[PDB]
């Protein structure tokens, strides 16, 4: 795959994100042709803009910056400035933002009812929405206290520590003491992390529904772990993600994943390669 439609893909959708979608893509992929991906720079030059036409007290927190002369004086970086006034003090923190570079962002996960699949992503935190990659809809995320994965549990009772497949809000005995123990929280799978937080990662559980039991097992528990779940013939899925209505303001996924195992470069390309079909 050519890596430079990939890197200017993600450097249209950064430009929009930092602007939370209201910069088109017809027009964030003119300035990033024009400026070299340089989405930062462009990005700095229309906050420039707006605070240089926003004639509010508001306006001085935001930062002056030094715009390159060639965008300083560009009428198109100038009109998207124009078309995102009036600056407001429920604007002003995504304008600051946008020129410090910020995308804040959070792990999620997402869960596909009718394609059974579950998977992870690192989305932007004014939407957590990301799209199912086997039927390409968009999904919110799993909430908190049901989340299912590898999970820590701490026990208060007696202090042991132990890792395990697991879903919040639901106790497992503890291996120690029995009493019941909540996770703590999910990890999620990640190459520069410890193996057992991948579903490939063998595993073994006290649950009686365990596909691969442990002794002397909890007679009416069940597993979380999807090899358990799909030889109980139950969906993989624990806790469906709601369908995500689409507002219009969307941007697809544009942000590094980090040590998640589905790298950025790749989700792109595979985008990419779905509108060339289209
Ligand atoms: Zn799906
Ligand atoms: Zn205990
Ligand atoms: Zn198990």
């Amino acid at each position: 795959g050519s890596q430079e439609g990939v890197e200017l893909e993600k450097s249209v959708r950064r430009l929009r994100e930092k602007f939370h979608g209201k910069v088109s893509s017809k027009k964030a992929g003119a300035l990033m042709r024009k400026f070299g991906s340089d989405h930062t720079g462009v990005g700095r030059s229309i906050v420039y803009g707006v605070k240089q036409k926003d004639g509010q007290e508001l306006s001085n927190d935001l930062d002056a910056q030094d715009p390159p002369e060639d965008m300083k004086q560009d009428r198109d970086i100038q009109a998207v400035a124009t078309s995102l006034l009036p600056l407001t003090e429920a604007n002003l923190r995504m304008f600051q933002r946008a020129q410090d570079d910020l995308i804040p962002a959070v792990d999620r996960q997402f869960a596909c009812s009718s394609c059974d699949h579950v998977w992870w992503r690192r989305v932007p935190q004014r939407k957590e929405v990301s799209r199912c990659r086997k039927c390409r809809k968009r999904y919110e995320p799993v909430p908190a206290d049901k989340m299912w994965g590898l999970a820590e549990f701490h026990c208060p009772k007696c202090r042991h520590n132990f890792r395990g497949w697991a879903q919040m809000g639901s106790p497992s005995p503890c291996y120690g003491c029995g009493f019941p123990v909540y996770p703590t929280r999910i990890l999620p799978p990640r190459w520069d992390r410890d193996p057992d937080r991948r579903s490939t990662h063998t595993h073994s559980c006290s649950a009686a529904d365990c596909y691969n039991r442990r002794e002397p097992h909890v007679p009416g528990t069940s597993c979380a772990h999807p090899k358990s779940r799909k030889q109980n013939h139950l969906p993989k899925v624990l806790h469906p993600s709601n369908p995500h209505i689409s507002s219009g303001s969307t941007v697809a996924t544009c942000l590094s994943q980090g040590g998640l195992l589905e790298d950025l470069d790749n989700l792109i390309l595979e985008d990419l390669k779905e509108e060339e079909e289209e």
